[PDB]
């Protein structure tokens, strides 16, 4: 693949959720560019490179008990970017928690996620 | 410093509220002087307070475009947020829907510095 057209952005971003949804940490990290960055949550400094991004997803996913699902359609541009709304269900002190998130991604000219920014803070964390 | 995350859920909601009711001056009053609009994302940015009016007067001048949040605003703690919504509008004279996510930053007074609107045709439907 080259720089993903808008339909290509959509399928990639939905796969990405499918991988979070099963917790294939290594297939996730192989969707990123070797020198990608992750800002998650957006505002905290960035995480550079596949090693660090791998350490980030293992800590987040390698537990407890994380599921994820789109909560509306992916919105894709014609320059290989996109944004998607989703909800992450996890376990916290045995209490089922959920977190509403939007991730923005910019891809590269091979269909690899070049930057990801995840929008959320505690206003989107609803403990039940 | 900057609006609190909770001040972001409020500003971005109010923005939606004003789109829907169609108020252009109340939209345009939300934009800091040096703001930019990228709508769609993948174009060139629009900057100039008359240019940004004008952009809201084309879209909205007909008086019948609606809009509403389709899920919660996601607000950061560095002045920014992102929201999903659905627009009702006219295209090819047929009622249509368009799904959109806007990302916004704000300033140090609660006005908009950058707006980015993500969508393309893959997000247009015909009713
Ligand atoms: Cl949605
Ligand atoms: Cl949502
Ligand atoms: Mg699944
Ligand atoms: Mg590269």
């Amino acid at each position: 693949m080259n720089l993903p057209t808008a339909q290509e952005v959509q399928g990639l971003m939905a796969r990405y959720i499918e991988l979070v949804d099963v917790g294939d940490i290594e297939a996730i990290v192989q969707m990123y560019a070797d020198d990608a960055t992750v800002e998650d949550p957006f505002g905290q400094p960035p995480i550079h490179g596949r090693e660090q991004i791998a350490a980030f997803y293992r800590q987040g996913l390698g537990g407890g008990k994380v599921r994820a699902c789109l909560t509306g359609p992916v919105r894709a541009s014609h320059n290989g970017c996109g944004a998607m709304p989703f909800r992450v269900e996890m376990v916290w002190n045995g209490q089922p928690c959920a977190l509403d998130v939007i991730d923005v991604m910019r891809f590269d000219e091979h269909g690899r996620i070049q930057t990801m920014q995840a929008y959320w803070s505690e206003v989107n964390l609803s403990v039940r």
